[PDB]
């Protein structure tokens, strides 16, 4: 299934100059693709991926020679442009070989910097990045999608210090005065584009992104989010913040002062506490509605892959619950029925508990925030699954042991149980058994298995995470903020582009053509007294 | 006259250990009482008010004494089946169960957050502010 | 707003000592001072404070060779005891320029310690440290009070051996017999001053001063 290898193919892997050479001295071919299976990108295990071109494939072979002859040959000129069957270039190709590795790391950037450099000499007139695969995917849209920290690290804070091609680089030194020198970040295709752009492809990437987490580490993106924030999105935050206390505080009155007849709906009297009640109860469906509507729209714009659904949009999904629980209430409530106290009372408890969202904005209860999500994902079902198989175990000895009377139903001595482990027990709740002796055993031996099982519980997911939490908590409690920037930023367009990125500049004035060229740089000031 | 006594403390300044128990008690006072207490307040006015949402009447059915014994399951006292003047057993003990595994859940990640970020910063900057302390 | 700038200031800052010989050859003044919003402390986030003079910006630029010949030249000598608008002199602003870094603290302590050397030899009449800016602190006043634990660690132990100039250092070696040997240093103006002391102006210090 090597179908579509070529003898030069072969002899560009093997590293042989002089044999390449003698090879395309006959003319051979350079834009012949491998399209067999084993060139594919994960059909199998075993494979390869180079771009399915030759000079792909000597580019991510760290042979930066044999590409210099392949794009500079009297023979047959290389065509750089060159888009494979999937839409993938040299760029793309770079970005896929990719692991992350600090030698790999240098290795691939390297390798970018100098075909990109090669690219702008012989073709000025092109313009290389722009480009797009059939996945429409830009070659930082690529690597940001799929989590290459390195590769988005170096195209964020390209530099070129020789002359001719300073314009392909994203950061400019506007002036260095003594100790203290101003830079330029370019923020095109940053944050709005409207087909693709790195904040809203990190953002919305799935938890399968190697690296989401730390990748806003970066430092054009972090002083972008920073600024965003501080000049908007805080005082937007806010006030949603208050809108939605205010939501709360006026369903926990509607709530708490719900009449007792029996057998709704019930007549509203002509008094002012009626009038009160009834415009707060219609208030509180109103909220939830929307609510429910915000979700629904939420979950089709995005559609989730069923995996993540909780670890990622671990509120989303809390939110559309309450809203749930309240349209259930209503319905009920039309319908006649006494159960709508028991659905709009899950509701209410959910609501006062889903205020934690908002913490989010504040470092500290943030993290605390943060800290509670995680735990509730990945500890909880592990660490009761045990603990209910000790207790059911045990309840379910303990009531066989007793003979009758007020505790020999299952529930009513697992109740019991379970009061030992919010310090209520009893030890002597019951007298009607038979073999003291076994009873207190039971319990006993009960009350030291618990204590041990919460005793390793706490020594384990204190000594797995004692480390972590130091910055990683941190890291994603940015992440939530990004996030939450996003939404606010592309929910209320109908204040126009208010607050856009940063002013309008000219770094470099004139491009190889003749045309002026401006790159909406985000103006940076930082300080380096050594190293002059 | 209890303030004044539990200002003592004032005065452990001048030796050392009580000095660094003192100034570490200040610090949490300052910096983590809030922040660790507003969340739990949160928790508990939210559940205190669906529990007596879901009360018919009688002694509890007040938000104040609801208050007070949701309140109580945090000293080791809750009862689980301090009234009965209600409906639907079921909501009931699921709502006093979700709030003790979710008040368990937030102390815990309390002092493991408070653990883990300051475990290796009170072996000596305690010791400085003490000394600060001490000269001011 | 620029206004006050001067070329020598910006020859200066080019580290170009042969092109700031010639710039001075013909007279070039070196009292002038930039009053510039851009020289200014912290009006606006960008800018950069070097005291407000040509010798302020060259010590504070890591330019010693310059130091010594805009003190010792034969055309205009250099006033070191110059004050500027503010009132902060060369060791303020050596004491504003640092920001506690090893490699930085290293830099401003051999700055600072060149520098009154060579007041010293210049005008040892003249008493240098004990001057005080329009807000009424003396360098190590200042240094204590920003919180700049590299200048005050340096100032309180200075030690300088090569003759003529021990009075400068704050600590003498009284006797050294054996492994043993005792030491002395200078307490003046540490804990009670009635204006302000090291001790009270650490101890009042808001939380805001970094360390
Ligand atoms: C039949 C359903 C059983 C649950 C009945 C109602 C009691 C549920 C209490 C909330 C359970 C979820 C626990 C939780 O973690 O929510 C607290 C929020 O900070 C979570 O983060 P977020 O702000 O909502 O995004
Ligand atoms: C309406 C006011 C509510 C408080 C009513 C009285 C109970 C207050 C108990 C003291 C609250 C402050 C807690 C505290 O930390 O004080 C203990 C001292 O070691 C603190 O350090 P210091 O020696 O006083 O300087």
């Amino acid at each position: 299934y090597y179908k579509g290898q070529t003898a030069l193919h072969i002899a560009i892997e093997r590293r042989n100059m002089t044999l390449v050479t003698l090879l395309v001295e006959n003319g051979a071919d350079v834009q012949a693709a491998a399209n067999g299976d084993f060139f594919k990108k994960t059909k199998g295990r075993p494979g390869f991926y180079f771009g399915e071109l030759p000079l792909s494939l000597a580019a991510c072979t760290n042979q930066l020679a044999i590409v210099k002859f392949l794009l500079q040959n009297s023979w047959q000129p290389a065509d750089i442009s060159a888009r494979d069957s999937v839409g993938n270039t040299v760029l793309h190709a770079l970005v896929e070989v990719a692991d992350n590795t600090v030698d790999n790391t240098k290795f691939v950037t390297s390798m970018y910097n100098e075909i990109l450099i090669l690219g702008a000499k012989l073709h000025p007139t092109l313009k290389l990045e722009e480009i797009t695969n059939r996945k429409g995917l830009t070659p930082l849209a690529l690597a940001a999608s799929s989590g290459k920290i390195g590769v988005l690290a170096y195209i964020l804070q390209r530099e070129i210090h020789e002359p001719e091609c300073r314009h392909l680089s994203r950061k400019f030194t506007e002036w260095a005065y003594g100790p203290v020198h101003s830079s330029l970040y370019d923020l095109s295709c940053i944050d709005t584009c409207e087909k693709n752009s790195v904040l809203e492809v990190i953002a919305y990437s799935s938890s399968e992104t190697p690296n989401r987490h730390d990748m806003l580490l970066v430092e054009p993106l972090n002083r972008l989010l920073q600024d965003k924030w501080d000049r908007f999105v805080k005082r937007i935050f806010y006030f949603n913040f208050f809108v939605y206390c205010l939501y709360m505080i006026i369903f926990t009155a509607a709530a708490y002062y719900r009449p007792v007849e029996g057998l709704p709906p019930y007549k509203l009297k002509n008094t002012v506490g009626d009038y009160f009640r009834v415009t707060g109860e219609i208030l509180s469906v109103s909220g939830g509605v929307y609510f429910f509507f915000r979700g629904i729209q939420y979950f089709l714009q995005r559609r989730p892959s069923l995996k993540s659904l909780f670890v990622d949009s671990y509120s989303e999904i809390l939110f559309f619950v309450q809203s749930l629980f309240m349209l259930v209430s209503v319905v009920l409530y039309f319908s006649q029925r006494k159960e709508y106290v028991a659905s709009m009372v899950f509701s209410l408890a959910m609501g006062w508990t889903n205020m934690l969202y908002y913490t989010r904005g504040f470092q500290q209860m943030g993290i605390y925030a943060v800290m509670i999500e995680k735990m509730i994902l990945r500890d909880l079902c592990r660490f009761m699954f045990v603990y209910l198989v000790f207790l059911f175990g045990f309840s379910t000895a303990v009531v066989t042991l007793i003979e009758d009377g007020k505790y020999n139903s299952l529930y009513s001595t697992c109740l019991e149980l379970f009061k030992f482990t919010i310090g209520m027990g009893d030890l002597e709740f019951t007298e009607n058994y038979d073999f003291k002796a076994v009873f207190i055993i039971l319990l006993l031996a009960y009350v030291i298995l618990t204590y041990i099982l919460l005793l390793n519980m706490l020594i384990a997911l204190m000594g797995e995470t004692v480390n972590k939490i130091a910055q990683e908590s941190k890291n994603i409690w940015k992440l939530q903020r990004a996030i939450t920037i996003l939404d606010t930023e592309k929910s209320f367009l109908k204040c126009m582009r208010k607050a856009f990125r940063s002013g309008k500049l000219l770094q470099v004035g004139f491009t190889p053509d003749g045309k002026d060229d401006y790159r909406w740089c985000f103006r940076v000031d930082e300080v380096n007294w050594t190293t002059w």
